[PDB]
């Protein structure tokens, strides 16, 4: 076509205009987010029950619930938690791309059904259903440096004047808040209360009629009578509103006039409604709000506003309420946008410099600087055509592939200033014959291309979304390209187209170097070997090499992890935090910027006992050597924190997609499959566990990620005791209920807000398993009863944590591979140990596992289909059966070099370097079908030399690839192979094609030139 | 027997709640005497009702 194209050039830049418009119109409608979305959806399923222990949540609410999880599609797995503290979780992970809105659906539309079975308690406190992320956009902070708030009043007011106000804002997907609200609170005392002959009901029973909400007609409205004329509404009983109206309770009243009201048997105040979980920036008090995305909003646009609408309110209310910022996933996008952008933007400067050095010119060196921002520049239109967007993974994308339009770009200015050179004629009829002879080569090379490339985006789970990323990317930019490459190009050196220290330095090098190859190719199989070598070589340091996904980086923050033991308590645990947060504020005083700790937050459960301390360090400026960087900061601590009192205290850095497919490791499930109980699961638990440490072969860390039955104070009513006293068994359970777990009676409303309203024992009267007799219940003759009196207590061992793999108890174990070994033979150890547990215990594998299970290893069976289709494309580019056997044999030569990832430098066979790892056999096989190409063409058109033209052919050849393999590597050398900060994955994606891309060329020179010798004298031969 | 009452108890509600929902232009709701309410979300056009 272009030779149509060169004739109306005119045209061919309404083709470049429109594409340039399309690619910046498109930039503004795309979203930009970190990553984008690679988890399969799950939904978690959360409920609570004031005071309860697994069992009493397993079998009061999270089975059930779960035995009616049936009717929902597409769904992979379901577990679920049933902890010591009334929580369950039940996340319900799902297909790879099921519509989310859609399963959330039924997942919740089918809840509904069990209710009408839930318990009472239950189903007033809510079972909310939602989709799992438990980590994303930022988190701002609300403070209070003046000791004048506490949590709970600093929750109070991030809830009922700022929380919405940012819910809706462009963006906000979602908002969380880090505290509670006002909830009435109601602390009893059984002493001030025994004393009048009351129990916790009679309070219970009176915060109900007291304060409700009561109905009563109109005037008219009903049928009235005739000519009437006022309608009005009645107004009856409506709900009190303060701490003082609820001080005034009749609660009872005997003969004196006797005024018990419910402010002497106990004490009325505002509060939180939970009360066990301890939230504070920087030792001071703190109640933090979360903010997810939006889906298909900006990353950047909405941290922006909602930095704007915090803006203009935090002019409000006494008491330095400040905003802080502990968490805001923006600077580190922006600054990767900020970088590619200058590594693409350079990169053209590159062949800008380049080039020069080569053809004499400028008008030349503006060609490739006018298609390369247009073939970028519209491929950011496909890329919005296909949905996806800006994020690290699809900008890597376009420079992982910026060295292949390029390349594209110089290839033809570069034969058409070769035409019009030996002995040519002019621009046009040198491009007509020039770009014309790389006609059907750049076609061809794109069908070539277009595999090696698709394949990806056929994957597994989790990852495979990735590699998508990836492949579009790429094959969408390297097709968008191959396509100017032969219109607006062709148009556009034809049409603008007419140091001793080289060209005096180089056409006799070239002399020297095609001279140098020739002759050393009559033996031909003499490199044929040496080859061969290399070749073995890469199937050596292939498997030596290690594997990853992606390499971990240094963001924002990090996290420490505390872990008093069995059972210890808030109180307890908190000094930890203030250490973790001292040893860290004043010993790392020049990067901690803050530190946000919470207690009962553990990470694998909550409770008084665990809690854990996110820290956000300062600016990656302020922040220089390696030494003040995460990777290096978290070493000190970490240690720093082992000399420490029984307190487990961890610290590390967060991996690379929070919400995605952690470590390498397994994540391993052992199934109670029958009868067996927690007990008889445990035996088993620990049998393979102590099975694995005698295997430090296959390495491990086999640890069951959850809790050991701790010891728990057991009450037990007489029942016989109870009748034989006038004491209803439910009038003993409500008032040893609600005393010390607390039970939540009604709403009330205040300052506009409708509000919980809580009731339980002051905390004086509720420690310790004494304390229980301070507790009377007022029987039927109407005298108060002491426990004793119908009831016995006993200590004894249970569960505070009670997990279960789909709709069955289990216990969750994961650990490592084998600093040796790979994940999966790791997997398969793990499983023969499983293979002899006792008879009932079976075992599954989720999570990373399942995938990696499931899908897995398919990289073989992939490119298999691939190396044939290029072989066909390719093979038909020429014509025989033989031939693109002489282009294939490049992909040796540029892995290898490439694989000097190992033996240079100390990296990994992680995605960022398979995608590069591709990108270079493109620019190598690319290499390799044109000087096979010119191989033939003047061999098989002017019937020329068998040997002969191969040589002119590399001759006619090497400025080419010298040209362009150079304003590569510079290009990848930069900040990309050297970094500091915000990187990682730069270090990634050079390394990689930085070498192997040097022996793509610095050794194809050489046996591209063979092979095609070696062979097309193989074939028809004698 | 309610004056607000409705709102901001069960209006408030509901819609603190109506953020996220993709597609959406504009929320407006009436809370009633008779205790009835009615919020009221709208997309932009072409969205998927369903
Ligand atoms: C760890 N998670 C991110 C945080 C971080 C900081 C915090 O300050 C907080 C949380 C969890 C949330 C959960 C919420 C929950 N809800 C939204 C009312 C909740 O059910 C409870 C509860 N366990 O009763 C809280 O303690 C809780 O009120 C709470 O105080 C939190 C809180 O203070």
């Amino acid at each position: 076509m272009p030779n149509f194209f060169i004739d109306r050039p005119i045209f061919a830049w309404v083709i470049a205009i429109i594409i340039m418009l399309a690619g910046g119109l498109a930039i503004l409608k795309l979203p930009v987010a970190q990553y984008p979305t690679i988890a399969p959806p799950a939904v978690t399923i959360s409920a609570s029950y004031p005071g309860a222990d697994a069992k009493t949540v397993q079998d009061t609410v999270t089975q059930v619930i779960e035995q009616n999880m049936n009717g929902i599609d597409n769904l992979m797995y379901m577990s679920s938690n049933s902890d010591s503290t009334g929580t369950v979780q039940i996340t319900l992970t799902f297909e790879s791309g099921t519509d989310a809105d859609i399963a959330q659906v039924q997942v919740q539309n089918k809840l509904q059904l069990a209710m009408p079975l839930l318990p009472q308690e239950v189903q007033q406190q809510g079972v909310s259903v939602e989709k799992s992320s438990s980590s994303f956009l930022m988190v701002v902070g609300v403070i209070n440096t003046d000791g004048t708030m506490t949590q709970e009043d600093i929750s109070d007011y991030v809830a009922a004047n700022m929380k919405d106000a940012i819910s809706r804002t462009s963006g906000v997907g979602d908002v969380q808040l880090f505290g509670s609200q006002y909830a009435m609170r109601i602390w009893m005392n059984p002493n001030e209360l025994n004393k009048f002959q009351l129990t916790p009901v009679d309070v219970i029973t009176a915060i109900k009629a007291q304060n409700a909400q009561v109905a009563a007609g109109q005037l008219g409205g009903t049928p009235p009578v005739k000519g009437q004329q006022l309608n009005a509404s009645i107004i009856a009983q409506t709900r009190l509103t303060s701490t003082e109206e609820f001080g005034k309770i009749l609660l009872k009243v005997n003969q004196d006039g006797s005024r018990v009201l419910l402010r002497d048997v106990a004490k009325i105040e505002l509060g939180g409604e939970n009360y066990d979980i301890i939230a504070e920036f920087n030792g001071q008090p703190a109640s933090g709000l979360g903010i997810k995305l939006a889906t298909g909003a900006n990353a950047l646009d909405t941290a922006a506003a909602i930095r704007a609408e915090l803006a203009k309110m935090e002019p409000f209310f006494p008491s330095g309420l400040k905003i802080v910022y502990p968490y805001d996933t923006t600077p580190f996008v922006k600054i990767s946008i900020h970088e590619v952008v200058k590594t693409l933007v350079e990169a053209i400067i590159l062949v800008f410099l380049v080039m020069y050095l080569f053809l004499q010119n400028f008008r030349a060196t503006l060609i490739p600087t006018i298609a390369v921002p247009v073939v970028l520049l519209g491929t950011f239109a496909v890329l919005a055509a296909f949905g996806f967007s800006i994020n690290t993974l699809t900008m890597f994308g376009m420079v992982l592939a910026i060295g292949l339009l390029v390349d594209d770009a110089i290839v033809v200015v570069e034969n058409v200033e070769r035409v019009m050179a030996e002995e040519g004629l002019p621009p046009k009829e040198a491009t007509r014959k020039s770009m014309g002879q790389i006609q059907g080569a750049l076609v061809g090379i794109a069908m070539v291309l277009s595999a090696v490339f698709v394949p990806m985006a056929f994957f597994g789970g989790s990852t495979g979304a990735i590699y998508r990323q990836f492949s579009i990317t790429i094959v969408s930019a390297m097709a968008l390209s191959v396509l100017v490459a032969l219109i607006l190009t062709p148009a556009l050196c034809a049409t603008m187209l007419k140091f001793g220290w080289f060209n005096r330095m180089f056409e006799k090098s070239t002399h020297h170097y095609t001279d140098s190859v020739g002759g050393i190719l009559r033996s031909t199989g003499r490199y044929l070997v040496l080859y061969l070598i290399i070749v073995v070589g890469m199937a050596y340091l292939f498997v030596r090499l290690p594997s990853s996904f992606l390499p971990d980086e240094d963001q924002g923050v990090f996290m420490t992890m505390v872990q008093l033991p069995a059972g210890a308590t808030q109180e307890r645990t908190q000094k930890v935090l203030n250490e973790v947060t001292h040893y860290y504020l004043t010993k790392e005083k020049n990067n901690v910027e803050s530190v946000f700790a919470v207690n009962g937050f553990g990470f694998a459960g909550r409770g008084q006992n665990t809690g854990i301390a996110f820290v956000s360090l300062k600016d990656w400026a302020d922040r220089p050597g390696e030494e003040n960087k995460v990777e290096a900061i978290t070493m000190r601590a970490t240690r720093a924190f082992s000399q420490i009192k029984d307190a487990m205290v961890f610290a590390f850095n967060l991996p690379a997609i929070v919400e995605l497919g952690t470590a390498t490791g397994f994540d391993f499930e052992l199934i109670d499959q029958a009868g067996l109980g927690h007990e008889k699961l445990t035996q088993a638990r620990n049998q393979l566990l102590a099975e694995a440490a005698k295997h430090p072969d296959m390495l491990t860390s086999v640890r069951p990620n959850g809790l050991e039955d701790t010891p728990q104070f057991k009450i037990d009513i007489d029942q016989e005791k109870a009748q034989a006293l006038g004491v209803s068994i439910n009038d003993i359970n409500t008032t040893l209920g609600a005393a010390w777990g607390g039970s939540y009676v009604n709403d009330f409303i205040d300052r506009g807000r409708v509000k919980k309203v809580y009731v339980m024992s002051e905390a004086k009267y509720r420690m310790l398993p004494d304390d229980i007799g301070d507790w009377y219940v007022r029987a039927a003759d109407g005298q108060m009863v002491p426990f004793s009196a119908f009831s016995s207590s006993r200590w004894e061992y249970g569960s505070p944590r009670l997990e279960r793999y789909n709709g069955l108890p289990s216990m969750e174990i994961l650990g490592q591979a084998a600093p040796g070994k790979s994940t999966g033979e790791a997997m398969e150890l793990m499983e023969q140990l499983a293979s002899k547990l006792p008879t009932g215990v079976g075992y599954d594998w989720t999570g990373m596992s399942y995938q990696e299970r499931l899908s897995g290893n398919q990289a073989p069976s992939l490119y298999a289909i691939s190396l044939i289709v290029v072989f066909l494309c390719l093979a038909a580019l020429y014509e025989s059966w033989s031939i693109p056997f002489s282009v294939m044999l490049v992909v040796p030569l540029g892995v290898i070099g490439a694989l000097l990832a190992a033996t240079f430098r100390g990296l990994t066979n992680d995605v960022y370097f398979q995608v590069g790892l591709l990108t270079t056999i493109g620019l190598s096989a690319k290499n390799a079908i044109l000087i096979v190409e010119f191989a033939k063409d003047l061999m098989d058109k002017e019937g020329k030399g068998l040997i002969e033209a191969t040589l002119d052919a590399v001759r006619m050849r090497l400025r080419p690839i010298l040209m362009t393999s150079l304003a590569f590597i510079l290009g990848v050398m930069p900040l990309v192979i050297s970094t500091g900060a915000g990187s990682g994955a730069q270090n990634a994606v050079g390394t990689g094609v930085m070498g192997g891309m040097v022996t793509a060329t610095v050794l194809a020179i050489f046996f591209v030139p063979v092979f095609f010798v070696v062979v097309r004298r193989r074939f028809s031969r004698k």
